[PDB]
């Protein structure tokens, strides 16, 4: 049983905050996609229903993609347009989709693929990727057809906010709503590629939980770096969950996104790293009062 | 039996509005092309020049369907490399893919190359040039090549010589030379068509008549929802106006329709009605919701 | 075995029409070039023999260059002088890696290659200039010869160009006929005043001039050749049960239209197609005997071709 | 034994006045950098620095001092001399010079420090991505990179951001963010290589005055030594020293414009001095500001 | 016994006319420089390196040479335009200084080096400023084994655009008033790097010579043009006389051509050309050069037998 | 007993045609140069009297230099500015060659004359090329030969193509009239450094080609046109012979077209075009090029089997 767009958007409210319009768009796009897949097209035409996500870094683009897969118990796989002989590395995205699908051709065709940082391959070699990756969107020894699978392409599109303004001539959100296929053309994306991404949802707000993860999960997350720096000091650095969240809020209030996370952590651990080599303690705990208030000093355990 | 240029242009009037001269040119070019193949001799290759969303791509597809001939697209920008030479032959394997791997019917195929004006300086102009002449073993000498493009600066070079629809008519092979296209390449595109900026009635029929028109698609999507989707004439016209005001042409039609039927497709599977009527006030004003009939 | 200049020019007559003098010059220049390499220069002096093509756009400059390569099974590569006009200094060597690409990275065969630079007349700094001249010397390093390790001393360099103003400077000098007669009086000092630097022109000892095709020349190309345009359409209309007749006043009218556009013989087809367009359109929808193409149908383009039932 | 950030900042107080926050930042950045090298890393932050301060605020002086305090090979380089494809091979020149002053010792060279001045001048780009290759390391992974610059327009972009609806430069530059440098002209991939950011304040009048007195090589101490070997005692009245500081600020030359001011004032004196027989020469304020009255002479 | 700045400037008045302020600056700069070497520095001590800024033919090079002769000190020139391999060509300026110093390390360290056309290497570029940093290592001081810390460095240049940058700052007269307002920051915007200008604390400026200035240059200097030709004709048994109306006529011709004092010789040579040609083929007493011979260039020099 | 400038110019009329003004200048310059050395300059100033030749290719610049040496039985040696850090020791090579043709006599070597061709080519690679100007400057000044380069006369030739343009943008007739208005500042903007031009006070200008000058350029040079075609025909088993009437006939055609030496090749190619075309299709011994083959262009080159 396919979940109605109402139910889809509803469950997205549990994992992602805000972006009500973008989720309303994804709900319909996803619904129509599988409402078409479980129909085998037509025994007539039908809209591919692919998606193009456009939002700031840490707005929840990746989070939304993963959630849509879990809500439909469908095999999900990611891929960066940056890390894309690469014509045989693009087909790798498929074998990975099968890996998490137990090599089931049918369930693999029902899968979802998310390509991050599409805005990075806009020729304005990376251009040729738009074509190699385009070969999948259309559909061609897996024997699996890359037609049935849903393709979601994310990206921040920094300059996109400018091209739209030079055309429509409010806030970035109001501008990204006026986004048009021709705007992405001038940005660097080729016509044949954009025509393959009909649905277009924009994100305007940043996601607290998205930023919180960027501080933890990534192999090179800020916490992991400072914990390694303090580590070679013989001192264990501990970030409390209330602190990480407090860091995410300070980033949003400044609209600096994920790029403004480092500047917040540095200011919080500066005083500590200064007079740290001049002490002899065990570990330094970072609380929320040390971030938000910035009044109290990080706890020190001797 | 080959359809006379009269019949070809006539059926093009059903899918595309206006551009009567460009269609008159394509009709003859296409007719002569297959009139040459079916008798065992000009290459008769075409070069489309028109604004974005004028119907360049639509015309190419239609010409294929009207002749039950395998059709395949390709963006020239994707070609602009040394390894892409083996990707230039990729356009063929796709043509064969949609042709059931038939060497004979693949030679009768139509190939469209979008954004030729984008590669105007060069390596691709000479690499893709190899196909135009003809070299899967399938010879590209038989297949028809249609190269599209907007050619923004072309309107200027022509003026500095002749000194938009009237200027593009005075277009000459030497004008494309100064634009960036190499001589050996332009000589392979004898036939050159020109498309004028589409009108309202133009966009209206593109929403209805084409076998894959937007309305036909959504009427089929709502159809598998047990709901009949009805587009009022006042709504279609309302959609055409929105498209021109944004200068997106035909390419900006989908983006308009999607936003207008977005809310409806969202809470549709959560209802039990008979049909939804889309009026003008639902598109232009975007305030009133589409009529629902239970 | 090396093809004598006679054989070289002979095979050039198959791919290119006219330009008998320019081909006579290229034949000798090319022959002497490889006659120098296959003999290892001198175990004594020897001219570089680098060529400079000067002809209108669509006169066959590029076509001649390619043919000379195919006739000698030698790796050929092009390059536009406009796309060159400091980082481009490392882009000038790009022309070499491309020559190796089509040479399967064989150093010896690559040295036997031919390089054609189009639009040299565009980088002449005369009344950006400082940047455009920087290429004349950057490309000059090649003509002489220096991680492909390949030397550019062996490869033949052919530089093409239309040289619009060149026809004027020569006239202001020889002054005391036609363009073909004036371009024959071309001198290294004429190219100097045009914008080319002395050190560069001295590297192009051979200068070939491609005269503009005469009306008579074009008229014959539309008739004589076994694959002439008229013979093509007369065959196309023939399989329609309709005889196609080209009046001599029309053929001459097409030649004039071609010259006025400077498209040469390459622009003859585009003219013929536009004139028989409407005809081929509503032809299969009729039942006549023959269609006569007059001059008023080509030049004026107003009157329709005569129809005889 | 590595010097604690406390000791590092302490020794910086001897060579540079003020900038206590910037020095607190450099102390930690430098300490962490070598604390990472002496432990062979392990993730670990590159810990590269970006200096932002007015001309003559002590950006270059701070860089040199950090090297001397760690007996580490130091070398400079101007970013304006990089802005060019052949310069890609000139980017490595900065390395051969680092080896020159390092006696060609690969290990000690890797422990070296490189200062690039006038980075704010190359903000559009080809250099930003060329010099970028070094920051990563091809090795250039071990050496510390300090990029200086005045960043004139930076004070404006920050204001158009930190504003709220409708302070001093030292307060605005503190609110500096990686995105501010983005709009300024620096590319994202480059700024991400300079995690550590320090901001310098325009040396106050009192700051300049001290630079003319306290430093063991202060201008006054030099000229007093010059006049000393003439049998003439040179006295700098306090009203005169501050007069020189103001002349320096009004010109925005910072501390670098201090010498040019002192010379012009003592020029006429140094000319007809060897042709006299006096005891001392007193320099008042009227000799600097007005430049009208001649320095007091006492036979 | 070191010459007092008074004596130094005084002897400069014999070789160079005008530029009294620039010479007052050089006198002090030079005096302080050697007053520092003879006392072995110390405590700090200002380098006192000089930067000459004046029009072409204002006497920048002449001043540099004279300062060397007045102190019997080895002198050597070098054009900044001639300056990675050039880094080893920079030390060539040193081996040449030793050549004219008989390879005496001590006397070589007391030498003076003049770099002309510094305004030409200002990046306003990659290889251009590479000299500002290479030639920089010298100013600080480094197989001669000779240290360059001791040698005096004088960098000359016309600095065409410098007159403009100063104006865009001093704004709220003549060139000689604007160049006086010159500041280290002005040279920064011009193309010179900060680290380089800080090595040239001293900055002397020269004005544009006038008619009366040029006239004296043709007479007063011990190597004046008139004295040279009067000596050339002297060894011909012919006395050469220059009327005051002629010398002034020469100055005007020089100013109208904006060549300054550098274009004085080219005018004198063309005037006495025909005379020097058919001179050895005569037997006269003296040749008088009138004004009509220079300005008009029509009438021939008066000939007395 | 020195030959007066009158006698010097007179003997130059025998070897070179026209250029009466340039020869009048060289006569005086050369006379003054040796009139200076034979008097030991001045016991206990004096112009270097060095020369700078400026004329089209094949105007007789080189011919004039050689003649001045033969007329004074003085050791002469050439050198190209093109063939010039290591080259800093290749500049002194010009001296050892001067000694070679001087039998290693230091005194007679100091009385020698050195001609540097194509000086206009080293005017700012801009770094290396320009550097030759100062490296070559060391000689003009004067420094194991032990010989001083101060005594030897230096004549620097060159075509200076762009020089005709810079002069026009300044004085704002014919080229000759323009080159007469030449000034030291014009050569400055051209690429020559100030310190170098000041060493060449004398500036002579040519504007007329010489038949005998061009005839030599077709024969003497190791890379002469005749030697190149004789080598090309050589590898065809055919000896190419250029009659003296033909070479002279080529020089004429070159001058009538004012194309100078640059237009010599375009003349020879056209004359040997038809020959090189149907030559590989024959079996003869040699091909003789007569005058009637060049001028009239009617008769075909003689063929001997
Ligand atoms: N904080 C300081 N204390 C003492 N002297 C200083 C200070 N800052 C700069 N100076 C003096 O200024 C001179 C040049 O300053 P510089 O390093 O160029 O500053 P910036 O890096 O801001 O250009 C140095 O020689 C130094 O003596």
């Amino acid at each position: 049983a396919l979940p109605t767009p109402h139910e889809i958007r509803n469950h997205l409210d549990d994992y992602v905050i805000g972006q009500e319009q973008a989720k309303k768009v994804l709900a319909v796009a996803v619904y129509n996609h599988y409402k078409r897949l479980r129909n085998g097209d037509t025994s007539v035409e039908l809209g591919k229903s692919n998606i193009l996500l456009i939002g700031p870094t840490g707005s929840g683009k990746t989070l939304l993609a993963e959630t849509l897969a879990r809500l439909l118990d469908v095999p999900f796989t990611m891929a960066d347009a940056t890390t894309l002989y690469v014509g045989e590395d693009v087909e790798n995205i498929i074998q990975k989709l099968l890996q998490k699908c137990d090599y089931d051709v049918q369930k693999a065709q029902r899968g979802i693929v998310y390509i991050d940082e599409i805005d990075k391959i806009s020729r304005k070699s990376g251009e040729g990727v738009q074509q190699a990756l385009l070969k999948l969107i259309e559909g061609t020894f897996l024997q699996v057809d890359t037609s049935k699978i849903l393709f979601i392409c994310g990206g921040a599109f920094a300059g996109l906010d400018k091209v739209i303004s030079h055309r429509v001539e409010a806030s970035e959100g109001e501008l990204l709503a006026q986004v048009e296929p021709e705007d992405l053309i001038k940005f660097g994306l080729i016509p044949e590629f954009i025509g393959r991404l009909p649905v277009v949802a924009t994100l305007n707000e940043l996601s607290e939980e998205a930023l919180i993860q960027i501080l933890k999960e990534p192999k090179n997350a800020l916490t992991k770096q400072y914990q390694a720096l303090f580590n070679l000091e013989g001192v264990d650095l501990e970030f409390r969950d209330e602190a990480l969240d407090a860091i995410a809020k300070k980033a949003m209030a400044r609209k600096t996104g994920a790029r403004g996370l480092r500047s917040i952590v540095e200011a919080a651990l500066l005083d500590t790293m200064y007079d740290l080599p001049s002490m002899e303690d065990v570990e330094k705990v970072v609380i929320d009062e040390s971030v938000i208030d910035g009044q109290s000093e990080p706890l020190l355990i001797y």
